[PDB]
């Protein structure tokens, strides 16, 4: 169960979507979402095929190849590049070139958190944060344990999906062995079975046995 219109798993990671921007109106978020393909050219290799397709169905209805991270789907969409919306960009987004392949798996789950911790500091919430990803200069070699390392005593960016609020946000953290207590971070992290994005549920108040 993968179905990659036209092969891969690369595409265009979002990064940042501006508000009543097109990419808004769209329904594109941030950090779940990859641009696979619009208007039936797929974005598959690293180019201004995007920027090239945006700028020449400029006020016009364009669809658009979403797969999310998040539920592990495809979707389409429809957008209306613009210069009419306000803001800077035909779609006003950020966005990057790279691979999806086990972007789900790339989560970690925020537990406990110490008061006074770098973790606290930073504002990670107990239980409903999740680290979702980082943002490095040269786009490298992930891995939050190895980011926490590489980065001790350094300002770092996080992205955390939030269950409360269902969404996404950027988080600095400054990791910080010499904080007074154990780790770097100062709160519980679990990692794996049921430490991944959560999935909906439907059906609410449905009645459980237990």
């Amino acid at each position: 169960s993968v179905e990659i219109p036209g092969g891969g798993t690369e595409g265009y990671h979002v990064l940042r979507v501006q508000e009543n921007s097109p990419g808004h109106r769209a329904g594109l978020e941030p950090f779940f979402d990859f641009i696979v393909s619009i208007n039936g050219s797929r974005l598959n290799k690293d180019n201004d095929t995007l920027k090239d397709l945006l700028k020449a169905n400029v006020e016009k209805p364009v669809k658009m190849l979403i797969y999310s991270s998040k539920t592990l789907e495809l979707r389409e969409a429809s957008v209306t590049p613009s210069n009419l919306w306000g803001g800077q960009g035909l779609l006003g987004v950020s966005i990057r070139f790279c691979s999806f392949d086990g972007a789900n798996e790339n989560v970690w789950h925020v537990l406990e958190v110490e008061s006074n911790s770098p973790a606290a500091l930073a504002g990670l919430r107990p239980h409903s944060d999740y680290i979702i990803g980082a943002d490095t200069v040269m786009n490298e070699s992930e891995d939050l344990f190895s980011l926490i390392e590489t980065h001790e005593a350094k300002p770092l960016k996080l992205y955390v999906y939030n269950t409360d609020t269902d969404n996404c946000r950027e988080v600095i953290i400054t990791p910080n062995s010499a904080w007074g207590g154990e780790g770097s971070l100062g709160c519980g992290i679990g990692y794996g079975y049921l430490h991944r994005i959560p999935t909906r549920p439907f059906e609410e108040g449905k009645k459980i046995s237990l």
